[PDB]
């Protein structure tokens, strides 16, 4: 019993972190293989970052100006090349940690875990959600660019994102491995402003499950509703639509509660329009939307 | 920028993981040099763990009884003695990946990392604090048992815990690597109610600090108190006794914002009497009380 926020185990991510410098800029790569993954603003001195013409930036940069080190061993660079925002370090020597390894592009209210390094060292692991906006709310100080989010199936670690940037509101922005932003963000250092943070329905619905099955009850009600009625209120309340995708997802932890997905729609709506009254769920004062559906599935079912 | 519940990087215990079976009771271990440390329980059957007799139970167990499995390669026991509530399971080979470590008892209030495992495998990691009435809420389902709580001071671990039992209330009880329960329990499957679990105050402070340093700042008021005048306040709310200890722990926090500790206390006091008003701070609507003063530092310097 008892339902956490959960990252996945870190070590298979830490055996393939490394530091990147570029003159003065030093920040966390990726070493998979005989290649080495970190954001192209290594380059950029932060007056560049006002303003960079990266393809500009990058004639003046020889493999020799890349400093890659893992843990006290330098790698040996043998070639680079831009591929979208990330660098592609070619290094002669392939990561002996190299783990099974799937580049994904996730959709937005898909979670994931950090792994937060500085210099190439992690100092944190922590679980994320692309948001509706296309940003994350993470936990990153200068030097923890080139951090990676990730999931892990059984053996194989999805690499999902790499951390670029913080905007002024201190929200994060990053990219898929292949170095292509989620969301309209460039690593630019300009006026960019993040859209609604929208609640993510289907997410909220898979914790009310989480909550019934580890027996925080008591906002369960005598209602229904349809997925019309309910995405009136969901409108009003900046949650996303719930479709019937949504609703096949949630089939499972349904079958498992025997409490239909209309019957906790109709309950997340009462919490939405009465509020929490002062009590919690899961030891929560507010309605969590970083579990999915599947991370729900995982934890009650304790998937290695 | 940004404030997240944060573990350890899990690498250094994931390589500590193994699974133990006696009988049919399959339960996790760690792993230390040629030690595997488990719960003693795994030699009960869930009959036995209504009034169990231990040293007698022990009495019928031979080293060959002891299966250690270490991903799919068995460890030889030559050796196995029982230390309070943990079994000490002496194999012939060294675990190769042995990390610097110490065993320490933690205080209530102390946070720490826990890798919940089953099969020997870890599944994920979070973040937990030892409560004020030695109880921990984590995330346990049967097979967990053996799984352990963590802080790593740059290279060496410090194991402070193992997972022994669930309450009926659904919160979680274990153990030090000495094998001694945290607070009165004991692994009987018998009524054990647990205590008042108040609030870590000097816990909440520091989350106040961290909050303001990350821009969260609506909550700070124009008013200061006294360490007798909070406390009562405190002891209304079941919030701990704020101690000069406390005061002095939370000095590099006050240092670095500019915010008196009592003026702290007085913003505090403010939230447990007016309420959050449907407020959030650090994307909270209660008052988060495991971040240690040492866990806000480290967060916010970006410590490895
Ligand atoms: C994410 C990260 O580590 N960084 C560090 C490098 N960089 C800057 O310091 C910078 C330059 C101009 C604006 O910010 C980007 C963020
Ligand atoms: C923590 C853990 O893994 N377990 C599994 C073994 N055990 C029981 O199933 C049991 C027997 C009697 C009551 O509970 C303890 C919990």
């Amino acid at each position: 019993s008892g339902f956490r926020k959960m990252a996945f185990p870190s070590g298979k991510v830490e055996g393939c972190m490394v530091q990147v410098t570029c003159g003065t800029t030093t920040l966390n790569g990726l070493w998979l293989d005989d290649v080495v993954y970190c954001p192209r603003h290594v380059i950029c001195t932060s007056e560049d970052m006002l303003n960079p013409n990266y393809e500009d930036l990058l004639i003046r940069k020889s493999n020799h100006n890349f400093l890659v080190q893992a843990g006290n061993v330098q790698l040996r660079v043998i070639g680079h090349s831009m591929q979208n925002c990330v660098l592609k370090l070619k290094v002669d020597t392939a990561n002996p940690k190299t783990p099974k390894y799937k580049f994904v592009r996730i959709q937005p209210g898909q979670t994931f875990s950090v792994l937060a390094c500085y210099n190439g060292s992690p100092s944190g692991v922590y679980q994320c959600a692309m948001r509706p906006n296309f940003t994350i709310k993470g936990s990153f100080l200068n030097g923890s660019c080139g951090s990676v989010g990730f999931n892990i199936d059984y053996d194989c670690v999805s690499f999902c994102y790499m951390h670029h940037m913080e905007l002024p509101t201190g929200v994060h922005a990053g990219t898929d491995l292949e170095g292509n932003f989620y969301g309209p963000f460039v690593d630019r250092q300009t006026a960019q402003a993040a859209g609604t943070d929208t609640t993510i329905t289907v997410n909220v619905l898979a914790w009310l499950y989480a909550a019934v099955i580890n027996g925080d009850r008591w906002f369960l009600n005598r209602f229904t509703t349809t997925l019309n009625d309910f995405n009136l209120v969901a409108m009003k309340y900046n949650y996303e639509p719930l479709t019937q995708d949504h609703v096949d997802i949630l089939g499972p932890l349904s079958a498992q509660t025997g409490i239909a997905v209309l019957d906790m729609c109709a309950s997340l709506k009462e919490l939405l329009q009465n509020g929490m009254n002062g009590r919690t769920i899961l030891g929560s004062a507010l309605l969590e939307d970083e579990f999915t559906p599947f991370d729900v599935v995982r934890q009650c079912s304790g998937v290695t």
